[PDB]
């Protein structure tokens, strides 16, 4: 799918699979979003795509989230599988939320594409795998539950 990202991540820019913007389009990953990324974001990932804000977990805010053009969408909880935030939760790189979004839009297929333009990236998968199982192709709601039952 087509990936953007905005910036005030040169891996994914360098290797074809996204660019720059100023603009939002499709999905935008947003912790602060109320709406969490479900089977029905499906068809506006396909074809609009997703874009990203290049940030970190802790010391981001919601002001540079705020007036984002696009669908917000936040990422339920999953660990990161990079060498450096290893097992901590919810801290994801721009690649690994990338192939958290593909996966959980029954994309399952790419996200395995995705994860071998890093040589973490299987790490990722399989540390979350059937967590990223119970999340695939599934409705908000029953994404949602599972979140709070690991918790």
């Amino acid at each position: 799918m087509k990936v953007y990202i905005i910036d005030y991540g040169k891996k994914l820019v360098k290797l074809k699979i996204a660019e720059f913007t100023r603009v939002g389009k499709g999905v935008v990953l947003d912790p602060f979003a109320q709406i969490t990324l479900s089977n029905k974001d499906k068809d506006i990932v396909r074809r609009i795509g997703i874009t990203i804000v290049d940030t970190s977990w802790n010391n981001t805010s919601q002001s540079e989230f705020k007036n984002i053009r696009g669908e917000h969408r936040r990422i339920p909880i999953l660990f990161a599988g990079n060498p450096i935030h290893y097992g901590i939760a919810y801290k994801l790189s721009s690649i690994e939320a990338l192939i958290a979004t593909l996966y959980i839009v029954d994309e399952v297929e790419e996200a395995i594409k995705l994860s071998n333009v890093v040589k973490w990236g299987h790490t990722f998968i399989e540390l979350n795998k059937e967590l990223l199982e119970a999340y695939k192709n599934k409705t908000e709601e029953d994404i949602k539950k599972i979140e709070r039952e690991i918790i």
